[PDB]
């Protein structure tokens, strides 16, 4: 009676225990989806999520919280299939992903009715069913907090301060976006603790990530595997870092894994140099293995991944 | 057979007779409908679609060309269930529709990849029917010509060249977007008389309009009733202006009229502010007769409803 789970009676937080806070199960353009059917193959994609999040469940994994939401594909339906087949613990989300300008739609639409979007997922339900999003999401990147980008986040704020839920962060580690989303949100009024800054594992300068932890919220480590923006053994040194500086209370740590993805940057033949050891498991193949021999006690890992999504939660 | 249309066999563009060229039965953003269908009424958007065209129809329309394509929501189920309840001849087409970047499906992939997806549209069919597009249409707005943009402009091209089908743009008649996307048209070797550039009637600028008729496209009057662009009675004087000076043989006239649009610059407050007299048949009850009274006879009016049309499909 807290949490709402995807196909299931909702949780407390609590319960939730050990949780990747970010990962997708699928992710595709919904124009172009819609356009283009025949570029997609769902019994794939299906097959793709189901053999990830058994293998998570597989090293313990009990919580998946997959924060795809509109402009990255969310589907209720394909999520529940998902559930149904595994059983895993599943957190879906509402909100907005956009870099520069929202949809058409939005002409001449107030924050308020974004707002009543979101708040429609969490309270009703989503996309017709009584799944309800237990967190919204939200995104900046290279082009910056743009006037529309600026409205999605605050709409989301309205969205905290009525329903509770946290707040889930796309920013890009190297612009500021996400100290600026903290900013405005904080300003309208959302409790820092409610906050997961993410992406800021993409970058090696701990100064501003611990800008970020300072003021209060979450910080996301949170694409492991993804080399491109950052490789594994730097990660592993900042997040490191961090730890033993003091942070522990304020990391949280996932693969942003998208068992599909139908982006060209993702094909096959640029897995090797982009992403190659990029899975939903990596952490516990790689990441916490290293942790651990290196000086990190077991209550880090307990605090990274259960009291942490727990704070987050409650 | 030549031309393409929704629910039909084809015909021969010498069979085509009064067209409107650029009409919407619906537009909507693609992701924002399969995120939040609850905004959304598809009975009342069929009962809006099917009056209007059956008001055409009883003014002589035989024909409408829909440029609804991916980023405004074309479902042509939708447009098959209008054609059944009517009648009417309707040309559905592919195309992209942005303003500013592509999907985020479309990073890392090659025009060639871009124009794969126009010629599947026009050689097997539209989202997994047997209905095909029988024109391109893209875009270009306020922006300009954007890195993305271009790169669509250079896919309709290859599909122009590969099939021969037309092209209809979309562009913003006071920022010169028209006649750059005539020109990389035409430099990728498309015939300009297979070019619709659209959107000229925004515009009282006559030497502008010109400057692309030299260039042998057709000009699109096209927004009669969307006073917000420009106002009924200027569009009027322009319209007959062009026609004096010897340029029936380029003018092609439209609504760009939307049975329905979720944008919340529609909202019905707006209308008598913003598009008062704004319909599918707004151009039999003003603009024909004022023509006509101004001299146009009865052949100008056919060569730019009938021969036009006719001539961009052949
Ligand atoms: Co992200
Ligand atoms: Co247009
Ligand atoms: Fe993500
Ligand atoms: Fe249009």
């Amino acid at each position: 009676m807290r949490i709402p789970l995807v196909g299931k009676d909702s949780i407390e937080s609590k319960d939730i225990g050990f949780t990747l806070i970010h990962e997708h199960l699928r992710v595709f353009s919904e124009a172009v989806r819609q356009q283009w059917p025949h570029l997609y193959n769902e019994d794939e994609e299906f097959r793709n999520a189901v053999n990830e999040v058994k293998r998570a469940m597989q090293f313990g994994v009990k919580t998946i919280v997959d924060p795809t939401v509109m402009g990255l594909g969310r589907d209720i339906r394909f999520m529940e299939k998902v559930v149904k087949a595994t059983g895993i613990n599943l957190v879906a989300g509402t909100g907005i992903y956009i870099y520069i300008d929202l949809p058409f739609y939005f002409l001449n639409r107030s924050i308020d009715e974004i707002a009543d979007l979101f708040i429609h997922d969490i309270k009703e339900g989503i996309q017709g069913t009584l799944n309800k999003a237990g967190f919204v999401k939200i995104a900046a990147d290279e082009p910056g907090i743009t006037k529309d980008v600026e409205k999605v986040i605050r709409a989301a704020a309205i969205a905290n301060k009525e329903t509770k839920v946290p707040i889930i962060t796309h920013s890009n580690a190297h612009n500021n976006t996400g100290l600026e989303q903290q900013r405005i949100l904080t300003e309208e009024g959302v409790d820092p603790g409610k906050i997961l800054i993410g992406h800021l594992g993409d970058t090696d300068n701990i100064d501003y990530i611990k800008k970020i932890a300072d003021k209060g919220s979450f910080i996301g480590l949170d694409r492991y595997g993804l080399d491109l923006f950052l490789p594994v053994d730097k990660r592993n040194e900042t997040t490191l870092r961090l730890i033993k500086d003091g942070y522990s209370d304020k990391i949280m740590i996932s693969h942003d894994y998208c068992c599909t993805i139908d982006i060209g940057t993702a094909k096959p033949e640029y897995k090797p140099k982009l992403a190659p050891r990029w899975s939903i498991t990596l952490i516990f193949e790689d990441t916490i293995p290293f942790l651990k021999r290196n000086g990190v006690n077991e209550e880090v890992i307990a605090t990274i991944f259960k009291e942490n999504p727990k704070k987050f939660f409650s």
